[PDB]
């Protein structure tokens, strides 16, 4: 289960059915939960906590220090939840003290080859980061979001739930929930109706979100004006409230 | 032949004469390696996979992994690499899926540069160059002598024409006709690869005929049906123009404009 | 001790006494490593290659490989890295070609972040930052304090000026003058790096001269001939406008506009 060619630090805690492949390093203060398979040629650094039924593939560096010139060796953390797939050559950096000292990943996330998750980023659940997606730092990715290949995200951006970025997008402003963005710089194109159908949203909820999109994007309304007008629809449909909350929380401005 | 003793060779693996495997490489079950093939250190080969003769695979490459795109993998799906290919550092090459071809296929004399990605069910021909960080999403067909420049991204189901050229950072969502130069995200057709035609020793008359073939398709407001009819005489006279005409006729889902 | 027993050190390797080499790393023939330098695990160092003092090279880096460029034919070419450099996860640095000066050179205090690529015959200065996935095609000159943000792509023979800044996803095909800010694919000149200069301790007067300098080249309709003339005067009063004027003089590919 633990390959003999692997290096397991004395201070690392592993669960019973944890598999570690050859030429992998499990460093000091790395906990790894039940059902988790660490491939060959993985480097894990701590303090890091990994959940259960996770798969980390070869040439991944999970829990390295950020090279960000404001980090200075503080004992910052990385937390990964359950049922995640981290593919080949992914880099995940621990938090910085300037902002909560923790990088967090939720459950059922799929982080494809050579993706980069920067210091202090927060991923939710059921997210897909396609190959070479890069989160600069302090990026919040809400549940069910899809960032397509080579999507670049500037520090401090919020990517809303069920949002979609096109391949090679460069995001500089918050992406609201359900919104589709494309290009460098990314600009909003529509709502992720496909994404909503893929979760059996009530058709009334899809029609409600289509209306909400128009209130914000296609009616010359200011953000305050749009939020005001979304109030009733929000209180009526919890689906619309996610959208409403994602704009309200974006006082860095929204991706247009 | 030199098999590094720090390598892991699965007992079901088959190595031909003069195969080298560097330290800390894995040749997994049902991997066949052809004569004179050099596997570097830190390579992961997974099967079922057939690699031909006189290949070179560099460190940190993962060759014959399963696509992450399916949660519940099907087997058997295959990867076939031919002869005299160079696969540089960190390249990822996924096997096929049961849904579709069940096989990812690379021909001969290809150069796949560092951190390139070849997705499931893709088909590469001969004498192609995929520059660093080129990414084929899946079901991509790259025909002979095509050059994808650095950080080219190709949507699933796209055909990249023979002797075509994509500029660095291009994102291709439609078929690229043979010989055409494309640039941008999203990719736009700019001109023809006249440089490659000359480098490959095409005649000035074939080059001139292809310069006119481009104008017929792109600059005269013809339906593709009408462009194809306008090219039929040129295509009959020049096999190089028939390759162009064929790549346009085979593009049911439209060409990069 | 300091050399991990699981590392491979070639007999013809010269390591200073306090040099750390982590497990499953290779130090190839004719690799020289200077005092203080820490080599991580799973690193491949190939020669002939000189690494200076107090360097740090992270896992999955390939430092000193041959270029795949078809114009290299196995000649004895080198790589030189200076002191106090940080090379992160998965970086690729290729050695020179005989067609230039047979050397790839890196200076001191450089930060080269994950999966960056430094191609054959590139020369990096001092205090540069190459963010994740930056790619220099080859013969690229990056001057001191340049920052290339993530996924910056640089065409061969391009010069990146001192104190310049390239935005995420930039694709540079023409020289970037010193102090200039560029964004986009293709790259576009979008003023000068005033924030970097102010923080670097440049004088109010130098910044003001540079603003007029920028107008001379970019906003007055002058040619490079014309504009270089017009800078002479200011180039005398300030070193900075000299560095700027020099960057425009040496621009063999034209300048980013
Ligand atoms: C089946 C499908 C419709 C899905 N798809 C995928 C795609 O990138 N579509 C797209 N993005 N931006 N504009 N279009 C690729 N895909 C992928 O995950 C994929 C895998 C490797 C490389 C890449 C690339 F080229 F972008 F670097 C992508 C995926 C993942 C989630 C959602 C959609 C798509 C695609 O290309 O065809
Ligand atoms: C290709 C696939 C069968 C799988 N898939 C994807 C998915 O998120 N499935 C899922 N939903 N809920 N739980 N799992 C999203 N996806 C996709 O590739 C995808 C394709 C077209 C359009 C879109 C959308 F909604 F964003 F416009 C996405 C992908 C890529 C890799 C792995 C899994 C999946 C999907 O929707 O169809
Ligand atoms: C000598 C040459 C004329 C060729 N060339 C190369 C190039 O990228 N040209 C180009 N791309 N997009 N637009 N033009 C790079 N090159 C390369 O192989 C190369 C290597 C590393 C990184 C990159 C980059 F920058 F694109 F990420 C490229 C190559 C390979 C085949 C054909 C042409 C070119 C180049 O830059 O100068
Ligand atoms: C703190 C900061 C203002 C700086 N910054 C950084 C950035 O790339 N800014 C930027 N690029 N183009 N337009 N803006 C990211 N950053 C980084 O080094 C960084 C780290 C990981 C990934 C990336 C990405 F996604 F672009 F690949 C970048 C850095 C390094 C030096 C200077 C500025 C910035 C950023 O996003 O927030």
């Amino acid at each position: 289960l633990i390959d003999p060619r692997a290096i397991i630090d004395p201070s690392a805690r592993l669960a019973a059915d944890v598999q570690v492949g050859p030429w992998s390093i499990v460093g000091a203060e790395v906990e790894i939960g039940e059902g988790t398979v660490i491939g060959p040629h993985v480097v894990l650094k701590g303090p890091t906590k990994i959940g259960k039924h996770n798969r980390i593939y070869q040439f991944s560096s999970v829990g390295e220090d950020t090279p960000d010139l404001k980090y200075k060796g503080e004992p910052t953390r990385l937390v990964i939840g359950d049922h995640n797939v981290i593919r080949e050559g992914v880099t995940i950096h621990r938090g910085t003290v300037q902002d909560r000292a923790e990088t967090t990943i939720g459950d059922h996330n799929l982080i494809m080859a050579y993706a980069h998750i920067g210091h202090d980023s927060v991923i939710g659940n059921h997210c897909i980061l396609v190959n070479n997606t890069a989160l600069a730092g302090h990026v919040h990715v809400d549940d069910w979001a899809i960032l397509s290949g080579y999507t670049l995200v500037h520090q401090y951006c919020r990517i809303g739930a069920h949002s979609f970025s096109g391949m090679g997008s460069a995001i500089g402003k918050d992406v609201p929930a359900y919104v589709t963005v494309f290009g460098n710089p990314a600009e909003a194109r529509s709502m992720n109706f496909e994404g909503m159908r893929r979760r059996g949203f009530s058709s009334e909820a899809i029609h409600a979100l289509r209306r909400a999109y128009k209130v914000v994007y296609r009616q010359g309304h200011t953000v305050e004006e749009a939020l005001a007008e979304l109030a009733e629809s929000a209180a009526q449909f919890p689906e619309v409230a996610v959208f409403r909350d994602s704009i309200q929380s974006a006082t860095r401005g929204i991706t247009r």
